């Protein structure tokens, strides 16, 4: 990628990349396989002092076994804590890799109930505060935000304070999206109400990362409530 944004065009097999946002902030990236089509998906890392706070695995087991290694090499500082975004294996799928090196792993008690039920791996230690529309919750150098059901009923979105980073996870999509992406558990009809009630709540963000594709600015809230009313339609 040489500085680019990774895809999986730029990725090697089996292997994570990296990507700077702002100071103390980095989105990671890779690629997996899921019913015979391939995707990229995106996490975020967060400077935390001398400690690292992940947001959402890298899809996978080995991938998440490569994503620690990445950070390892790029960043030097240890993973302590991983929350999940969503219960979609995106998002929790190389939780058990994460407990087996010593990251304590968090979501919210519906992501954690809904990974169980799908057989997902499972956070460890349940997010409350989180339950109603609109709720906020410090995490470390985070904000967590529940801003209604969209891509899922439990999807959480992260801000950084510091960066004026919003991390929208698989709630928020890329420029390039047509379609509103894998919709099984998605809410259509209270996704632009979800989606608004981010832009309310971070009218400040200068960086806008969806769960999957290219980070761009504000501009990307507003095409994914776009991209899910033609879809619904
Ligand atoms: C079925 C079509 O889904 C898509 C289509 N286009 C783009 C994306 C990113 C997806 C997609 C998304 C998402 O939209 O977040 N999540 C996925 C998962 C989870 C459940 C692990 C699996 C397979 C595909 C996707
Ligand atoms: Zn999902
Ligand atoms: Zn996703």
């Amino acid at each position: 990628p040489s500085g680019e944004y990774p895809t999986v065009n730029e990725i090697p097999v089996g292997e994570v990349r990296l990507y700077q946002i702002a100071d103390g902030v980095w989105s990671h990236i890779a690629t997996q396989s899921f019913d015979g089509a391939v995707y990229p998906s995106n996490g975020l890392i967060v400077r935390d002092g001398d400690e690292l706070l992940l947001i959402d695995t890298a899809w996978g087991a080995k991938n998440t076994a490569a994503l620690l290694a990445e950070i390892e090499k790029q960043i030097g500082l240890p993973v302590t804590r991983a929350v999940s975004t969503h219960f979609h294996d995106d998002r929790v799928g190389g939780v058990d890799v994460l407990r087996a090196a010593g990251v304590a792993t968090y979501a919210s008690p519906s992501t954690r109930r809904l990974a169980e039920a799908e057989g997902n791996e499972i956070p460890t230690h349940s997010l409350e505060g989180l339950s109603s529309s609109g709720d906020a919750v410090r995490f470390g150098p985070v904000e967590l935000f529940y801003p209604g059901a969209a891509h899922s009923t439990d999807n959480l979105v992260v801000y950084v304070p510091s960066a004026n980073v919003l991390y929208g996870g698989c709630a928020v999509h890329e420029l390039s999206s047509t379609s509103a992406g894998n919709v099984a558990d998605a809410d259509l009809a209270e996704w632009p109400t979800s989606v608004e009630r981010i832009q309310k709540h971070y009218p400040e963000a200068e960086v806008v990362i969806p769960g999957h594709g290219l980070p761009g600015g504000l501009d990307l809230l507003q095409h994914t409530a776009n991209v899910v009313k033609a879809h619904k339609n």
